[PDB]
């Protein structure tokens, strides 16, 4: 099977970029034996990367030529990224909460990307000791993944490992932020927790949720701002509460299933958009969590932690994180998620590049909403049913075309073919 490479072209203008695409396609059509793997490296390392940039991520001629023809003709394509190389400022890795996972994610990337494979095997080691089960086996098991005690640790391993893959192409965070469950991964990636200790927290906390909360609640995201959602919760006091504030158009609420379904009727009547968080069978960030507190502090005990090597913006406080002790990890389950606040604090400190480290983008539209009016690059990593190295490289290309430093040449091969 051919391997995907990022094939880069650029111009001083959009019409210059389009003409360069057409010229490359013509060159390839004059040379029938010439593949993307022959030309990709010199296009990156031997050509200026100008103001208007595109990348076609392609493993074979035909798919490269399809991308290039689309680019030349001003059309979008499924493995074509293009943009203005105009973004400057610091880089944030965002780790999302539960609801982005899709069954089968990470298996293909384990086969295709040795840095990701490695991280995933380091995770499997730590999770084997703790949870018994074998990470790679569980990745493809839809029945196991519905269980919160399996899903949360698998999700943690996947996003830690995607972060390692980003680092291998030279995209390292200046700051991190993790929404609810993602805060543990963010803390690890920030250097505040070992892999082992982070994993212990996710494993012990997720097993306790599964025992005490699973089946007794649900969580719902509403396309609306928190002022509006709070108005609509009149009469739902103590039954459905605000659990997260993600942006001006994304607020999540939490409660017992019946009560949430009553609230959905309020929203429906009013033509408001909403959806249940998939795979979430508990009322996170609600008073239901009070009863877990004692067993959680006991199971966690003393946390082995250290000062983060880069800033970790907590979604407990919306501010740089203090002690990451057991009480912190309880509050990361109990208290409303201040995601919008955390992202806003980063925007106000010159962060302009946001990489959601996830199987599928769930918080990117909120980051885009919050960032306005600043010039920013906001990308995800994988998408539902697109778990290949090709999709990862397309995400890396989406940064490159906005002028963010990324080492696409790491995956560009060993080509020496020119012009």
């Amino acid at each position: 099977v051919p391997v995907p490479v990022p094939v880069a072209v650029s111009g001083a203008t959009t019409a210059g970029l389009r003409a360069q695409a057409a010229r490359l396609a013509g060159h390839l059509r004059e040379r029938p034996a010439l593949g993307p793997e022959a030309v990709a490296r010199p296009l990156l390392l031997s050509r200026a990367q100008r103001e208007r940039r595109a990348v076609v991520v392609a493993a074979d001629r035909d798919s490269l030529l399809t991308g290039l023809d689309a680019l030349a003709g001003g059309e979008a394509g499924p493995r074509l990224a293009s943009g203005a190389a105009d973004v400057t400022g610091r880089v944030v890795l965002v780790f999302p909460g539960q609801g982005a996972h899709w069954t089968g994610v990470a298996e293909r990337l384990w086969r295709e990307a040795p840095v990701f494979a490695d991280s995933m095997a380091r995770c499997a080691d730590v999770l084997r000791d703790l949870a018994g089960w074998e990470l790679r086996e569980v990745l493809v098991d839809p029945v196991a993944l519905e269980r919160v005690d399996v899903l949360q640790p698998v999700s943690f391993a996947v996003v830690v490992s995607l972060a390692a893959l980003w680092a291998s192409v030279g995209v390292r965070p200046d700051a991190v932020v993790g929404h609810s469950q993602g805060e543990v991964a963010a803390a690890h990636v920030a250097g505040a927790l070992t892999l082992a200790e982070a994993a212990r927290i996710v494993v012990l906390r997720s097993a306790l949720i599964a025992r005490e909360l699973s089946g007794r609640g649900a969580m719902l995201t509403v396309v609306a701002d928190v002022e509006r959602v709070t108005a609509l919760l009149a009469g739902f006091e103590g039954r459905v509460c605000v659990a997260a504030v993600n942006g001006p158009a994304s607020v999540t609420v939490s409660g017992e299933d019946g009560a949430v379904r009553e609230f959905e009727r309020v929203l429906s009547a009013r033509r408001m958009l909403r959806w249940r968080l998939p795979g979430v069978d508990f009322a996170g960030h609600s008073p239901q969590v009070d009863a877990l507190r004692a067993e959680l502090l006991a199971a966690l005990g003393d946390i082995a932690s250290r000062e983060p090597e880069i800033p970790l913006l907590s979604t407990v406080t919306g501010e740089p994180a203090t002690r990451l002790d057991a009480e912190h990890w309880y509050r990361n389950l109990r208290e409303p998620v201040r995601f919008a606040d955390a992202v806003t604090a980063l925007l106000d400190r010159g962060h302009r590049v946001f990489v959601e480290v996830s199987p599928h983008p769930v918080l990117t539209t909120s980051v885009v909403d919050l960032a306005a009016p600043h010039r920013t690059a906001v990308v995800g990593t994988l998408r539902r049913d697109e778990g290949g190295l090709d999709r990862f490289l397309l995400s890396a290309a989406e940064l490159h075309v906005r002028g963010v430093p990324v080492d696409l040449a790491r995956h560009a091969g060993a080509g020496t073919a020119e012009v």
